[PDB]
């Protein structure tokens, strides 16, 4: 495969190419399968050190419609027993359990509340080892789950580093999103990164009926964007085979908002999933970081207030400052919304999120940026600023995990397609920070009238990434199309080489 080390490619667009349909709730993969308060949705998660994992994991139906009497999470217990094999779980962690509901007060429209959920951390373990568990509360007869098993990551150094670290955005939760799991699966990873937009309980009204396109169908005729929380539900029990054994790290999308009573955002992911929030000291859901081997992930919230006056971006210093590059190499960034991705759809709408921050990651040498939003597949040259950069991050977009809302396939500069400029930013986030450009082929235009130099590849097709970092200085990425099941097949594929003595 080509490298980067050769400069910047001549740009690739895929010449376009069905219906994407969300999984039923008779799917028996969604299907409640334990009774009681036994485990379901069992999921584990990174802490900021491979010396530390999240084991999460719910018990008890949840509650949809009717009058919900939210559970008291204090009567089921929040217990993990684990070890170095299965018949010697001898070491013991405790944890918290919480609820969280979605609530809605107009006429009409359908309340939730959610089974008891619980966050245990295991501190203490050794790093690229395997550890057996069983979560659940052991006071209560047939309240444990199965014996799972996980993998720590490679302990922090230069030459250390997880196998394969899958990517993947937007998932949703249709018949495609099983075909990118599959593929994603069958590639084991050692380690998902989950970039934002999971379950799209937000497509459907509280009475359960879903759209492909919430604004086209029901923007009109609801008084609030509502959401089907059992979407979460059924997410989390149809990806237990892959959250039980491998390691997910999630970051917030704009499917996340979910607003309900009282301005209240965020619920469900703020609830469902363990974050390093206290330990990478982000004390945040929205934004956080941690090391896997000698990689430094920074996790950022393209929904969480981004501006040089604000908290993230404070801690956001802080951290970098204390990153070691001859401890760990490779300093690599998730957020939701791409900053230089060349679709119609979202095109530019973070642009006031580059302006804060861009500068201040270059400043550190930032190597690779992962994000989803975009329902397609794109991979920028080396960029910097929108000019191609020797020293500038890799922009990568996998925002094409096959959630049932349309693929992005027309292209900003398409004739005729470039957007009206005040229609671009994200409006959850506000401000306008997309001036037409200054100088290079499109200065004086919002748009290019060509695919733009800095984009390397773009193709509408959904799929996955894997990232196999290799040492200090090379990584190699591939990118896999869910329509291609044949041995081997790969869509897209980079050697990442960085050149620390060039640009730190
Ligand atoms: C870091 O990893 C890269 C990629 O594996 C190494 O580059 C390869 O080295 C082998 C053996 O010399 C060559 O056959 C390959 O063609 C190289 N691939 C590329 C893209 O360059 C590199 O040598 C490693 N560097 C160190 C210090 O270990
Ligand atoms: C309880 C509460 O804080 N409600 C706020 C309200 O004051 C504000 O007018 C509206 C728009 O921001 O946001 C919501
Ligand atoms: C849903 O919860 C809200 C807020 O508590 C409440 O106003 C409303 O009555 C509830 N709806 C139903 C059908 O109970
Ligand atoms: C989604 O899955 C369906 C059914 O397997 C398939 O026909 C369709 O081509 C897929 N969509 C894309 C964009 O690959
Ligand atoms: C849900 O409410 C909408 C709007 O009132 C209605 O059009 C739709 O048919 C309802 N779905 C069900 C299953 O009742
Ligand atoms: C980015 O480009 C614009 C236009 O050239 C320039 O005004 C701005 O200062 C640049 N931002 C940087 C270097 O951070
Ligand atoms: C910016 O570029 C667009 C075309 O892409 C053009 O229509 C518009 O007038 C320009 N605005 C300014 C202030 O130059
Ligand atoms: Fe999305
Ligand atoms: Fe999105």
């Amino acid at each position: 495969p080509a490298s980067t080390l050769e400069g910047p490619s001549r740009p690739v667009t895929v010449p376009l190419r069905g219906h994407a349909v969300d999984l039923p709730d008779t799917d028996p993969r969604v299907q409640r399968r334990v009774t009681g308060w036994a485990p379901e949705q069992i999921a584990v998660a990174l802490s900021a050190a491979p010396t530390s994992a999240w084991v999460s994991w719910i018990t008890g139906d949840f509650q949809m419609g009717g009058a919900v009497k939210p559970l008291d999470p204090g009567t089921v217990g929040s217990v993990v027993r684990y070890g170095l094999a299965a018949d010697s779980l001898v070491r013991e962690a405790t944890g918290d359990a919480l609820v969280y509901s979605q609530l809605y007060p107009f006429e009409g429209l359908q309340n939730y509340t959610s089974g008891i959920i619980h966050h245990v951390r295991l501190q203490g373990l050794e790093p690229g080892t395997k550890y057996y568990y069983q979560c659940g509360d052991p006071s209560i007869p047939g309240a444990m789950s199965a014996v799972h098993a996980f993998r720590t990551m490679p302990a922090v150094g230069p030459r250390s580093y997880p196998g394969r670290i899958a990517v993947v955005g937007d998932l949703g939760l249709t018949y495609n999103t099983t075909s990118t799991v599959e593929h994603m699966a069958s590639n084991q990873p050692d380690l998902v990164l989950l970039l934002g937009d999971v379950s799209y309980a937000n497509l459907y009204l509280t009475n359960g009926t879903g759209t492909d396109c919430y604004s086209c169908s029901f923007a009109k005729s609801t008084p609030i964007h509502e959401t089907y929380q059992p979407r979460w539900d059924y997410w989390g029990r149809y990806m237990e085979p892959v959250t039980s054994s491998t390691p997910m790290m999630v970051v917030e999308g704009n499917h996340e908002i979910e607003q309900q009573i009282g301005n209240k955002t965020f619920a469900a992911y703020s609830a469902r999933f363990a974050f390093p929030s206290m330990e990478s000291e982000s004390f945040s859901p929205f934004y956080y970081s941690f090391d896997a081997g000698g990689i430094h992930f920074i996790m950022l919230a393209a929904y969480a207030d981004y501006s040089k006056s604000g908290e993230q971006y404070r801690w956001l210093e802080k951290d970098l400052a204390k990153v070691d590059r001859s401890v760990t190499p490779w300093l690599v960034a998730g957020w939701h919304a791409p900053w230089y991705s060349t679709y119609k759809a979202h095109y530019r709408e973070a642009e006031c999120m580059r302006v804060a921050m861009e500068e201040l990651l270059y400043s550190y040498g930032l190597d690779i940026v992962f994000t989803g939003h975009v329902h397609a597949y794109e991979r920028s040259n080396r960029v910097f600023n929108y000019t191609l950069d020797p020293c500038g991050a890799v922009h990568i977009s996998v925002g094409d995990g096959g959630n049932r809302e349309k693929m992005a396939t027309t292209h900003a500069d398409d004739p005729g397609r470039c957007p009206e400029p005040m229609s671009t930013p994200d409006a959850f986030m506000g401000g306008f920070c997309a001036f037409n450009f200054t100088s290079g082929p499109a200065a004086g235009s919002f748009c290019w009238d060509r695919q733009p130099d800095y984009s390397a590849y773009r193709e509408s097709s959904f799929g996955h990434g894997i990232l196999e970092v290799k040492n200090e200085t090379h990584a190699l990425w591939k990118w896999h199309r869910n329509q291609d099941l044949y041995q081997g097949a790969v869509g897209d594929e980079i050697y990442i080489v960085r050149e620390p003595e060039r640009c730190l």
